[PDB]
């Protein structure tokens, strides 16, 4: 299994030996404020080797934005962020569609060509560096807001699936009609239903053993803020039945 821990580059330091001694690999988010720190860059690359993603940077971005310089700031964060992931040696990188917390269905749906059309220079920058792109859901409240944008770009964009963003943060909280998107890279964790809480696999109410095992043969990345430990292992008793 293609199992990686995701970290902030900010905490790279701190995770680094924890992934060697489990055997993962990484999903390195690149904070903002770090962009321009060759040095940690450097260093990462020096001191890791095993398979590595990035998280892109997402924090208050929209390329819709109706903000125009939120927009340029944007496409500026993704642009860099993809040069950083290529020197990195990364395979992917992954980042959200920028869309607002609680759109409705239409407005969610009008988002979709769009963001296809915005998404135009990043997709053409990642396919220069040989990075493969993943939308991941966020705040969508439904799967078809974001099966137009995969499709308009006929294969040359991938989804990642996070099921606690669908359940907390979408209106279809079960993990089917996601799944249905054929994600290629999974963002795993458990919730308690109500907040985005990042915790262990078997520790909140995702009920994982229903309906992951057809995907284990995916790149999984454990977004879990306490020790992994407890997911990898509930992976392993997952692989083993
Ligand atoms: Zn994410
Ligand atoms: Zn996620
Ligand atoms: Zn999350």
């Amino acid at each position: 299994m293609d199992v990686r821990l995701a970290f902030p580059l900010s905490r790279a330091e701190e995770a680094l030996p924890r992934l060697q001694a489990l055997g993962l690999g990484a999903e390195v988010y690149l904070d903002p404020a770090l962009l321009e720190e060759d040095a940690l860059f450097q260093s990462l690359r020096r001191r890791f080797s095993g398979k590595l993603s990035v998280h892109l940077p997402f924090w208050n971005l929209d390329l819709l934005s109706p903000d125009p310089e939120v927009r340029g700031l944007t496409l500026r964060r993704l642009l860099f962020g993809l040069d950083r992931a290529a020197e990195l040696g990364a395979d992917r990188a992954v980042f959200h569609s920028g869309i607002p917390h609680g759109r409705t269905p239409e407005e969610a749906l009008e988002r979709a060509l769009p963001l296809a059309e915005a998404l135009g220079l990043v997709v053409r920058r990642a396919r220069t560096l040989g990075v493969r792109l993943l939308l991941e859901n966020s705040h969508e409240p439904h799967p078809e807001a974001l099966r137009p944008v995969l499709e308009a770009h006929a294969g040359e964009l991938g989804f990642c699936f996070d099921a606690a963003h669908a359940r907390v943060f979408s209106r279809t909280p079960d993990p089917g009609p996601w799944l249905a998107l054929a994600p290629e890279h999974l963002h795993l964790n458990d919730t308690d239903g109500v907040y985005d809480r990042h915790w262990n696999l078997g520790r909140g109410v995702l009920g994982h053993g229903a309906w992951l095992r057809p995907y284990l043969d995916r790149t999984m990345v454990l977004e879990v803020r306490e020790d992994p430990e407890a997911s990898l292992a509930f992976l392993q008793a997952l692989a083993g039945e």
